[PDB]
């Protein structure tokens, strides 16, 4: 029993975090099996970064693993990421791919400074392409990821703070998740909405755990449903939602579109005092795949 | 900015994660240099532990280190856990400590099922003594943990689920944490305590964090609040808590018992709708030391 933002274990990108420094500046770095992938803004002292690498040589690069000194043999852009040729393969590279995540899809933050992991946390991202993460000064080039069997997927890599205090990042390919840019304008984050089938999954993971107070015996169609949805700045939900929901459905006896009642019954009234899972809000950053996860 | 239940990175202990097997029961077990620990409840088939252990031998006990058998060469008792001596050393032995915690401190839980790690979180140890983890069938030998600097302070082994869905164990010497026995029993949870110098490390972290509405020009006095605490089923702040809360009063400029009165006026009056680092609850799983090391 029990329901926590739970992360995946991290020893295995531990492992491949390293210190790229460039001039005065610092960062962090991925280290995979001959390459260290790190934001390209450790290179800035608007900026062409074409002309800023091209006045780079090899021995700019400054790559610390731990106490060993990493020598750089090449260095290139690929987007907003450079890739640092190393003589060295990590020799602690695990299995991995470069995988791009969706809007409402969850991965874990390993946060690191100066090339040190200083701690895990579960992260969304949101729809409006940013994550509500915990940065410092010195994070950047910190990554997120989700773990498979022994396969890390790498989703993330940090790159700014934003106005609002969230973040935003590029994929391992070096694209940025949604319209930002790595320089300093007046960007901010767009209007976001509640992705409605984390709700209804974290609902299912409340009735898994014994919280059945908001439940009740009435059903609704995906219609109407989702003129409610609409009104209170919720995704729309699909057919497919529906389906992925259709495991916790099973475990539960509870019908989505029954489900779907509890939750147009919650967006209207609130809780009147009570809570779900410890939380007196309707909690949207856990996915189906991660309430079965913790609760099978 | 942000600001997140956030464990500690968790490679140091995967490392020493393994499975034990007795009988038809497996758990997890912690492998430190050559003795690999774990809770006693696994020789189980009112019980007498001592004679259930007279009645084993070395070679009852199967201990899997990943793919790699290790062979048990001694066993004893401690308290409640059981040390099985190995005939090989953990080569991946962090440098660690056996620390008991107090009710009100918080630590890191590497979740682990078959010798194998599955997920971190963030655990506070209740008033109550107990922990409001994620646990399910096998978890059992899973371990809480604290890190400084590249020293692992292990705190906690889990042994059991309570019937309210909270967890009980013991620290690394075999001691249960609370007034729980490693037998089935009635025993339940005993009557718990918000946990009040947690709560007001959370708003400096609120403040920190540019969340300012709940503030206010009032003082109050430390007897006057704690009257207010005990009517709320809060535990009496004393002058040592105000000491602690120093360095987050003077990164804000904001006096303890100044925000002390803040606390009262959301205890009386409640939040009218608004949140606080995205929580419409008073938190209370933060200590200032975790506040510090996200908001320094
Ligand atoms: C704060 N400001 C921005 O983060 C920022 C804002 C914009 Br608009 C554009 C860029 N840009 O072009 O890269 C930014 N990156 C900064 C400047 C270039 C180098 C990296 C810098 N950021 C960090 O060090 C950082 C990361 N995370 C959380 C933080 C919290 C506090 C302070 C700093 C950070
Ligand atoms: C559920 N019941 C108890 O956990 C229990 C309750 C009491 Br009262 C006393 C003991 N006792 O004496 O050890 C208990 N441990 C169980 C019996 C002895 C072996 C270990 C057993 N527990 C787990 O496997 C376990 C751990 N965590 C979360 C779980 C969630 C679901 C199912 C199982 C667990």
């Amino acid at each position: 029993s029990g329901f926590r933002k739970m992360a995946f274990p991290s020893g295995k990108v531990e492992g491949c975090m390293v210190q790229v420094t460039c001039g005065t500046t610092t960062l962090n770095g991925l280290w995979l099996d001959d390459v260290v992938y790190c934001p390209r803004h450790v290179i800035c002292t608007n900026p062409n970064y074409e002309d800023l690498l091209i006045r780079k040589s090899n021995h700019n690069f400054l790559v610390q693993a731990g106490n060993v000194q990493l020598r750089v043999i090449g260095h290139s852009m690929q987007n907003c990421v450079l890739k640092l040729k190393v003589d060295t393969a990590n020799p602690k590279t695990p299995k991995y791919k470069f995988v791009r995540i969706q809007p409402g899809q969850t991965f874990s933050v390993l946060a690191c400074y100066n090339g040190s992991p200083s701690g895990v946390y579960q992260c969304a991202m949101r729809p409006n392409f940013t994550i509500k993460g915990s940065f410092l000064n010195g994070s950047c080039g910190s990554v997120g990821f989700n773990i498979d069997y022994d396969c890390v997927s790498f989703c993330y890599m940090h790159h700014m703070e934003l106005p609002t205090g969230v973040h935003a990042g590029t994929d391992l390919e070096g694209n940025f998740y949604g319209p930002f840019v790595d320089r300093q304008t007046a960007q901010a984050a767009g209007t976001d909405t509640t992705i409605t089938v984390n709700v209804l999954a974290w609902l299912y993971a409340a009735v898994i755990n014994g919280d059945r107070w908001f439940l009740n015996r009435f059903t609704t169609t995906l219609n109407d449903f989702n003129l409610v949805a609409m009104k209170y700045n919720y995704e729309p939900l699909t057919q497919d939602h529906v389906d992925i929901l259709g495991p916790l459905s099973a475990q539960t006896g509870i019908a989505v579109l029954d489900m779907c009642a509890s939750l147009k019954e919650l967006l209207q009234n609130g809780m009147n005092g009570r809570t779900i899972l410890g939380s007196a809000l309707l909690e949207d950053e856990f996915t189906p795949f991660d309430v079965v996860r913790q609760c099978p």
